[PDB]
């Protein structure tokens, strides 16, 4: 028999991804101890390519850990999972790469690359050319991961981006002296020219869209962090006192662990900007709802951590009394998971022996 899908049932498998998205090992252990996933790699390996608020950052930090065994066998049942049978190597680390994001920390890239040209090869017995090392095959796919990072980088300007002789020149001699053959270099760099090597979307592009429409507030897209709620609210300097319905209107972004508060900067069409105002954290936070003979719909954010005593960080008036509801109830359920969260990494504690 199955846990039922409850409040606090949902709120420990988001505390497992968040744990995931920060420590992976850590996370994956909370998880199995949970019963979210069996205690076995392909279990792990479905979960991972399977599961919604994972990281890909922290998805390819798992699986390109070497240096333990589980991490090493959940990477064998997920290469397992990919047909590369008849393809060239490029469109073969495309279909890689849209599960995992074949960038970070060098040794990881390496066993990562390591494991998917090892596949590439177990599905390509059929292809009677081969190069006078085998070892060229990790070269040139590392070679295409570091194309189609300079060609679509956005911090490589044109004019310096590699060139198709550039990139022929780069692998010159590189296979036991000699190159690798030039139709073979020219079919890869049309190809990654006319289609980038994108990764799937996660949690973090999200937060990565909402960040380049707020003008500093730039810098939000952590791996661990998601967005749980836009609301329209109108902000309340002084609840005893009236103002206008539409006055002091502000465009709020709620974070898992942060409250981001902005005001329209610019609306066009319909794309439009924000202007970053303040962010608060949610550790400690309190919500009041309050309403009075000038507010119907007031919202009352605090401080109640130690230190000093209870401090008032911001108020504000919904435009109807069901937004008020569902603003506060994610807020109220996302300072839950923080007080948990913050719980967990008192564990360090464990980590001084």
């Amino acid at each position: 028999p199955a846990f039922s899908n409850d409040v606090i049932r949902k709120r420990h498998y988001r505390i497992g991804l968040n744990l995931f998205n920060k420590k992976p090992e850590k996370g994956v252990q909370y998880l199995i101890e949970r019963g979210f996933v069996p205690d076995t790699p392909v279990g792990v390996a479905h979960f991972l390519l399977q599961r919604k608020g994972l990281s890909r950052q922290m998805i390819g930090e798992f699986l390109g850990n070497r240096q333990k065994q589980f991490n090493r066998d959940v990477l064998d049942c997920v290469v397992d999972e990919m047909d590369f049978s008849t393809m060239e190597l490029d469109e073969a680390l495309r279909k890689f790469q849209a599960h995992i994001r074949v960038q970070g920390e060098a040794q990881k890239v390496e066993r990562l690359i390591e494991a998917f040209s090892q596949r590439y090869c177990i599905c390509n017995p059929g292809v009677v050319r081969q190069f006078r090392n085998p070892d060229t095959i990790f070269i040139l796919a590392f070679a295409i991961i570091l194309l189609n990072t300079d060609m679509y980088s956005p911090n490589v300007k044109p004019e310096r981006k590699m060139k198709l002789e550039d990139f022929i020149k780069n692998l010159r001699g590189v296979d036991d002296g000699e190159d690798i053959p030039r139709e073979m270099l020219m079919g890869i760099y049309e190809r990654i020219r006319k289609r980038e090597l994108k990764t799937n979307e996660d949690h973090v592009s999200q937060v990565q869209k909402v960040e380049k429409l707020i003008v500093g507030g730039c810098v939000l897209s952590l791996p661990h962090r998601r967005l749980v709620c836009y609301c329209r609210l109108f902000e309340v300097p002084d609840p005893n006192k009236p103002q206008k319905l539409g006055l002091h209107q502000r465009e709020i972004f709620l974070f898992n662990d942060l409250l981001v508060v902005t005001k329209i900067f610019q609306k066009k069409k319909n794309s439009v900007t924000y202007s970053f105002r303040q962010s608060f954290s949610l550790y400690g936070m309190q919500v009041l709802l309050f309403e009075n003979q000038y507010y119907p719909n007031g919202i009352r954010l605090t401080s109640s951590v130690p230190g000093a005593d209870i401090k008032v960080l911001i108020n504000f008036n919904a435009p109807n009394p069901q937004d008020r509801k569902k603003f506060t109830d994610d807020l109220r359920e996302s300072i839950a998971e923080v007080q948990e969260m913050e719980k967990h990494r008192i564990e360090s504690e464990l980590e001084k022996q």
